Parts: C-alpha cells; sequence; structure tokens
C-alpha cells in the first residue's frame, strides 16, 4: 500500500507543481499586462 | 508514524489543490477583467 | 527509499506551499489595485 500511495503522490505534486508553474505564468502575463 | 506521514501529505496536497483550484479563478477572473 | 521519499515529499510539499503562498499574495496585489 504505502509504496504505493507515495509514487502516486509524488506523480501528484509534479502534476500540481506544473498547474503552479503555469498560474506563475499567468500572473508574469497579466503583471505584463498592467505595466509592471 | 510512516503511515500517518502520508495519510498527512496526501491530506495537505488535497488542501493545496483546492488553494491552486481558487486561484486558477482567481487569475482568470483578473484575466477577464484586464480583458 | 520509503522514508527518505516521505521526507523528501514532505520537503517538497512545503516548497510548493510557499510558491502559492506568494501567488495568493501577487494575485491580491495586481487584484484590487484595480477595485
Amino acid at each position: 500500500r504505502l509504496l504505493q500511495r507515495i509514487k502516486q503522490q509524488e506523480d501528484k505534486l509534479e502534476e500540481t507543481l506544473s498547474k503552479i508553474y503555469h498560474l506563475e505564468n499567468e500572473i508574469a502575463r497579466v503583471k505584463k499586462l498592467l505595466g509592471e
């Protein structure tokens, strides 16, 4: 159970980071938009 | 507890994803506003 | 493995949460700097 759960958590965290990267990029463009 | 630590991490991750979901909505709204 | 992998995941998630925090702050500044 634990080995699989951990592998799943590692996969989920990587996909979670991907999401954050995208948002950080969204935030960057929005700020570029606003002029800063 | 390797067992409790993992359930802890799982719960944490779920809440983190809930936070991200909300932020996705916020930035999308801000983006629509800016045009 | 397992113990060294849960620790690494816990650190990773803490770093991620920090990113989320800064994100929330950035979106709170960008937005309602127009409202």
